[PDB]
């Protein structure tokens, strides 16, 4: 059902302090026990202090039993960022019930699919999400026979139940979740969904966040502003919201990126920290009237999900103030950092080092052979918090995983002398223009850096003669300037003939995925039908 690491793995973790003997919910008691009247976790009306938190968190835990949810079960939760998401989380995780973690953008497809994939006692949701009524789809679950409940956060209609009543019942003292234990299902970030389920354990998962707080610098005067969707990897533990609380920092929740509202809040709450996509930093970096807002409290910007080009990159301090940190990762496993004391050559044009001195990192060509120093293969890893198979997946997993356990990622990076990351793209993102190989990521830093360029991204099309031709979409800025100028302007510095695009198309946006990356697959598809 849920692969696990083999023997010999499982005591070398233990054997390391890798994996420790506490569970999410006893790790959130030992923080707040430190700090318990100190403020966790707050929005634009509500303020909850650590032992507050926990208790909320204890009532529900005893009101989710009431409503039938037992040690083992399994629910999906799909709520928008705030207070009720982090107490539902660790309410669950006290239960021994499993959540499957479902982005806010998800829909109809995704939240049936997780649903009865995982056998969902549960659906647990909000009246509106991410522009979103889902309550019709909810009864469309229940009368469909996919879950046997649905739980709202807000105001609902029968057959639906009301989630806050929940948190009327006596506190739970009790926790049924052992470290070894499925904790929750994260969902897989690729390019052909259905997202898979991805079952994290507690003491694997608490590796991921602890190891991750300590290469981040948290500590107990981090305010984390939570600038991408909680549920997703990235903002839930690394370190995210829950190495914010078990540091004993605390937690701003944000349902929105854009900088008119998140710049506000930074300067309100003296936010210290927080984690982008690129897509949201380039919007932070070409803020124009919102920057007039007071961000002298941020320290640290992590941005990954994609790679931040070197040209946005050299932005980030002169413009916002505070460090940059690159990251590679994915909900699979392997984290890449760069480090607090690192230069800027490895800020400004990596995307990290591994987390663990355990992690096993392979770079491979086609034919299974590891490359040499600095070229260009697949990533491919196994370690001490990266997944041996998805959940109820051998078919798949059997293509997914070597024989030795290796997780093979779909991405294709490189490696510097320091073992630094260096990410081209994915797999399905490369282009071969008439036999000639082309790096996007080269050209789209170029257009990045055009004054009049908000952000640029290139993909393949077909063609009869060459196979492949380059068309780079780009968003403007006014004066946007026409795809002949930003050819010259490439001419200009001094980029190879055959990089230069075939067609550059001026567009307002990108589409995007769910926690708001490009979607390079939805432009081949626009060029492929055109
Ligand atoms: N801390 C942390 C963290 C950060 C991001 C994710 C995340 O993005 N998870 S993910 O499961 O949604 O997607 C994974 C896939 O994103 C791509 N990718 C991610 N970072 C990339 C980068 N800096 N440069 C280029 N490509 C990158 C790869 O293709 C990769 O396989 C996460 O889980 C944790």
């Amino acid at each position: 059902d849920a692969p696990d690491w083999p023997a010999a793995f499982v005591r070398r973790y233990l054997d390391a302090g890798h994996w420790q003997d506490q569970s999410f919910a006893e790790a959130l008691a030992t923080s707040a026990a430190r700090h318990p009247r100190r403020i966790a976790l707050c929005d634009d009306d509500q303020r909850l202090s650590y032992a507050d938190l926990l208790q909320r968190c204890r009532r529900l835990a005893a009101g989710l039993r009431q409503a039938g949810l037992a040690h083992g079960d399994t629910v999906v939760l799909h709520l928008p960022n705030g207070i009720a998401f982090v107490e539902t989380c660790f309410a669950l995780f006290q239960l021994g019930v499993r959540p499957v973690l479902a982005l806010p953008a998800h829909r109809q497809h995704e939240i049936s699919g997780f649903c009865r994939f995982a056998e969902a006692k549960a659906y647990i949701g909000a009246e509106r999400i991410d522009g979103f009524d889902p309550r019709p789809m909810a009864r469309e679950l229940l009368a469909s026979g996919a879950c046997r409940m649905a739980l709202i956060h807000g105001e609902a209609e029968a057959p639906l139940q009301a989630l806050a009543p929940l948190y009327q019942a006596d506190a739970l003292e009790d926790c049924a979740a052992r470290a070894e234990d499925i904790a929750c299902f994260q969902l897989s970030g690729g390019t052909t969904g259905t997202p898979k389920l991805i079952p994290r354990r507690h003491r694997e998962y608490l590796y991921n966040v602890r190891a991750s707080a300590e290469v981040c610098g948290f500590d107990e005067h981090t305010v984390y502003l939570t600038g991408l969707p909680m549920a997703h990897n990235f903002t839930l533990c690394c370190p995210g919201v829950i190495g914010t609380l078990l540091a004993s920092g605390r937690v701003v929740v944000s349902q929105r990126a854009d900088p008119e509202h998140c710049f506000a809040l930074i300067a309100r709450e003296r936010v210290t920290h927080t984690a982008l996509v690129p897509p949201l930093a380039m919007l932070w970096l070409d803020a124009q009237e919102s920057r007039r807002a007071d961000l002298s409290s941020l320290r640290l910007l992590q941005v990954g999900g994609s790679r931040l080009g070197s040209s946005a990159a050299q932005r980030v301090e002169p413009v916002l103030g505070c460090q940059l940190q690159q990251v590679l990762g994915m909900a699979e496993g392997l984290i890449c950092y760069t480090r607090l004391d690192d230069p800027p050559e490895r800020v400004l044009h990596t995307q990290g080092r591994p987390l663990s001195p355990d992690d096993e990192v392979r770079v491979v060509d086609a034919e299974g052979r590891e490359v040499g120093p600095g070229e260009v293969g697949e990533l491919t890893v196994r370690g001490p918090y990266t997944i041996r198979g998805y959940y109820r997946l051998p078919e798949h997993n059997a293509k997914a995983f070597s024989a030795d356990g290796f997780y093979r990622t779909g991405d294709r990076v490189s490696r510097d002398k320091d073992g630094y990351l260096v990410v081209e793209g994915r797999d399905k993102d490369q282009i071969n223009r008439g036999g000639e190989k082309i790096a996007a990521e080269e050209v789209e830093n170029l257009l990045i850096a055009h004054p009049q360029v908000h952000d640029a991204t290139v993909v393949a099309m077909p063609d009869s003669l060459l196979g492949e031709r380059t068309c780079a979409f780009v968003i403007p800025r006014q004066p946007a300037p026409s795809a002949l100028k930003l050819k010259q302007y490439l001419h200009a510095c001094g980029l190879a003939a055959f990089k230069v695009p075939d067609r550059i198309e001026l567009v307002p946006a990108f589409p995007q995925t769910g926690i708001g990356k490009i979607s390079k697959k939805d432009l081949r598809e626009r060029l492929r039908r055109e």
